[PDB]
């Protein structure tokens, strides 16, 4: 099916997918506050699918919050960040799939968006 | 300087100049209160945000306005902004450098921590 939004999390310390990381997605509401939208835990391949459907994923401002702090603490590593947040606008401009990827280290993270048809 | 921000542009191979940065501190009531703000200089650095006295233990949020920066260059970027949220000075005062490397659809952030 078409998954309009997927998240992929990788671990730069161990060279593997970041498994069981909690991810919360929010949608910016009218009052300019964040309403919970979807959530889950990355799988064994460091992925999280089925967050939403095309009908529900309308244009708007979304926040993807990745709980990196609990992931490093589970490994016994003291991390710097409270969490990693990706805030973006979803735009209808031809059909699209969004992949938010995050690469984690204790004191650093990178995030990239891969938008495909 | 207990807190300094450095922003680089990965598309042009230069410092990211005139990027607005807003810092907030989590207040008692779980809300973010405005702590300091500024613009990156010609070398892509932002100094003088706070003093050791004012920079108490707490959860801080450094929000870098990356969208305006790319928009002023003619590029429509993916992210609304880059946010770095962290606990500071929970074991005594430190000097924190938050560095950000920017691209239109990607950003990376690192912290370099120094003991006074």
């Amino acid at each position: 099916s078409k998954c309009p939004l997927m998240v992929k999390v990788l671990d730069a310390v161990r060279g593997s997918p970041a498994i069981n990381v909690a991810v919360h997605v929010f949608r910016k509401a009218a009052d300019d506050t964040w309403e919970p939208f979807a959530s889950g835990k990355t799988s064994e391949s460091g992925e999280l699918h089925g967050l939403t459907t095309e009908e529900e994923f309308v244009e708007g401002i979304y926040k993807v919050e990745i709980d990196t702090k609990s992931y490093w603490k589970a490994l016994g590593i003291s991390p710097f960040h409270e969490h990693a947040e990706v805030v973006f606008t979803a735009n209808d401009s031809g059909p699209r799939r969004y992949t938010i990827a995050a690469l984690l280290s204790p004191y650093s993270y990178s995030t990239t968006a891969v938008i495909t048809n």
